[PDB]
């Protein structure tokens, strides 16, 4: 069985294939690919923009998607083995893979990670677990990395610069400032998918602290010797900033500092400098920015920089409508 | 862009023409007027009767709708402008609408005044935002005002009286008890669409505090002068009942007392007499009776009153399904 | 009107052509039967099972669900008649009731016992009320009975057997540990419908106080004298199981204890070897075993019981799907 876990699994004609079929479905919205179809989409964490474009690509397919949220509709779930359900825990993993697979035709699933331990977190067992007992495919709608972002930031590029290919473009995925401190998801998601379009890619952040898991650093770095592009880690803002073509921002807490954030607080405070401003856009190739959204304007980024022409974050926003119809649809 | 914000806002021809449209749809309610289109109902504040109509509405033309509830899905919107956003705000309403606006073709919005600042409140700042930044037509679903209310009840007392024309008729949009302050959109409402529409309006209320605000007097002014009706202010229940051909109630906290409710509870428990019973309808001229819903029985109006064959509430609810679907296929 | 409430108020040709319905749908899911048509599934507790198959079931039919919340998207709704609502209560359920009716076809119902008074509880006022104002058809989705839940049951049972005549076979209700006391809802239908079918019914509890509420022992014996087969309680775990071809397992609290619980604590805890595990079932005549879910694994059922190739709850579960859109195509 296929599924839609990472674009990491997938081969580069595969993905290729899929951001085809979105720039298609693009230009002709409605259709019967989903004829009947239905899909859950599963919140342990609620997105309106998430719940917004899958529902309405289902129905535009048509097909239907159902809405569940366990947290507010149900008692804890399950993931562990070999355990005697004597707690808090109501109903186990296989179960309701198992009954919702007997239902839907797709199951997407989206579970942010707890933030007191990475090494927890980092195992991404909810999304596994769906993807061992659900006799349907699974979508990744976000856990510790993002592909359905990924797709939609991807095609949102290829579309700016009228080309398909981007190696070559110097990409600087940097850290921003936020009160507090977030998924590296969206971050490793970019580092990935940027690199395994061959872009020469710099990943910007303030300290060592702050350098993505090993995992996707590995991906990048594969990536880079299958695509022919570059990966490099920087902490200068303006040698980092000269050239590029595009600038991604997004916060994230230093994983270092999971289960304990106090003292990460203070540090994140000292670089609040990160924030993506007229200046440092200044200094790049006419780039373009983006960010994954929601984002905290004059704090990510200045409002001169998200309102200015070269700001493409609405269309990638669009975009993760068309790219989640392509997904839907390779997996029936 | 055209928007559905109040019915001030559109010409006597096109509310009518809104109006026959929803009679057309009570005599055919399926067709393909919204086929393959879609609408988000944005509720700040849930509403059960709101969401079932506006979403069968949709299901019944061929479109489809999208139900996202900021306060419970999402972290909160900013709406104020030039802000630092390093607060409680994750994104602002020009991201919000604008992203929508790439998804759906409509956007519905329900958000209910806050009760501490009336000066604050009556600037309908979040629906006005929605309006102001929305590349699609924006529909409200009850902020300060409540123009799909408005309509049903037209289309409703026109359907009782056997007649679109009401010029002459007595119209008693009379406050009624209630333990807790409420929104005054209702009637605020009332007293716009019964005056645009001609009748002989008065306004019938315990106390000189409970005057609706003057935006509103004004319209209903400016309305009587237009179409021959007449708008008064009455503090006497028995003058104001006699020889009415329609009493609307609804319970509302008085203006002068947003964010100081203390003082305004001894007063309202003054006027518990002002529930809508027999003797009072007695008066009337045979006169209908009707309310927007929901109703604390024999604290707002007796159950012989509600009960009655006169009471026409659920015709008046039915008919949201109706002109609802009338206003979301003028907007496509 | 007709509605689905109980299968103990319809007649068991009735019964029989909601199975076979269901049995047709299984083999052809998509229709026409309720096209252009809606169901209002009114949860007053959350179900994600139920709510997904209601839903999809309503949209493979060609009609639509509307999922409404009562506890989380609205004020508490009044059930008491002849009352002053000046308290909680904002509307009153002839209200609620009435206007659905205008919007929808059908009324899904969910709401289970507050677990203070039975005397209270085992009066059905929810559904009892909504099947009293409702002018269209209503549906028991889990009250103190779930229907639903014994079609699916009996539907598997055929489909495992090879045949839709129990008669003879001995069925075993047993009741199993949890830490917390339970609706009975379950254990009243599993056997209602197993008398109905005219099997050998024997209800397995650890005492006398765990004997289902006498309406529903009636129930059972009645059926058993119409339909051939027997009745018989337990408290012997191996008599019971030795010879059964089925075993249902489900815990509940033990009626007595209404609103008084801490001493039923201890009480229950000292059951706790009610689990259905492999010793009990190698006592059975190589009999199958279902659970309504959610279960809780090592608790209720061990690992290798519920993994084994005599369990049938995902079969069951699937059913559910089925059996619901035979009710709804039938009550159009
Ligand atoms: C603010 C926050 O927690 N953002 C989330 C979601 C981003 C995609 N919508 C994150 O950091 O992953
Ligand atoms: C009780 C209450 O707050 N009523 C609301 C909603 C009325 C329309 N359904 C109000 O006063 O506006
Ligand atoms: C654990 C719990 O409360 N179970 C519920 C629902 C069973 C049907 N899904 C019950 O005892 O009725």
């Amino acid at each position: 069985l296929k599924h839609f876990l990472n674009t990491q699994d997938w081969s580069r004609a595969e993905l290729d294939a899929l951001l085809t079929q979105a720039a298609l479905f693009k230009r002709n919205k409605l259709g019967s690919e989903l004829k009947g179809k239905s899909i859950a989409l599963v919140f342990f964490n609620p997105s309106m923009r998430t719940r917004t474009s899958f529902e309405l690509g289902a129905f535009q397919l048509g097909g239907h998607a159902v809405v569940l949220q366990p947290g507010k509709d149900a008692w804890p779930i399950e993931f562990n083995l070999g355990t005697v359900m004597d707690g808090d825990t109501e109903e186990h993993i296989a179960e309701v893979a198992r009954v919702l697979g007997r239902y839907v035709d797709l199951i997407g699933v989206r579970a942010f990670p707890k933030f007191v331990d990475w090494s927890k977190d980092r195992e991404d067992q909810v999304l596994k677990s769906f993807a061992k007992y659900s006799p349907v495919p699974v979508i990744n709608m976000e856990t510790i990395t993002h592909p359905c972002q990924e797709l939609a930031h991807a095609l949102a590029l290829q579309e700016h610069f009228g080309t398909p290919d981007l190696r070559g473009k110097k990409y600087v995925l940097t850290w921003t400032y936020h009160p507090k401190p977030l998924n590296t998801a969206v971050a490793n998601s970019a580092l990935t998918i940027a690199t395994r379009m061959g872009m020469d890619v710099t990943l910007l952040c303030p300290t060592p602290d702050y350098i993505l898991d090993e995992r996707y650093m590995d991906w990048a770095a594969q990536n880079v010797a299958e695509s022919g592009g570059s990966l490099q880690v920087s902490h200068d803002i303006d040698s980092a900033y000269a050239g590029a073509d595009v600038v991604y921002a997004k916060s994230w807490g230093a994983l270092p500092f999971f289960g304990n954030w106090e003292p990460e607080k203070p540090i994140r405070d000292q670089y609040q400098h990160f924030i993506v401003d007229e200046r440092k856009m200044a200094l790049t190739n006419n780039g373009v920015f983006s960010h994954c959204l929601p984002l905290r304007r004059n704090v990510k980024a200045t409002d001169a920089v998200m309102d200015s022409p070269n700001c493409i974050a609405i269309d990638e926003a669009e975009n993760r409508l068309h790219v989640q119809k392509a997904i839907m649809a390779a997996l029936v």
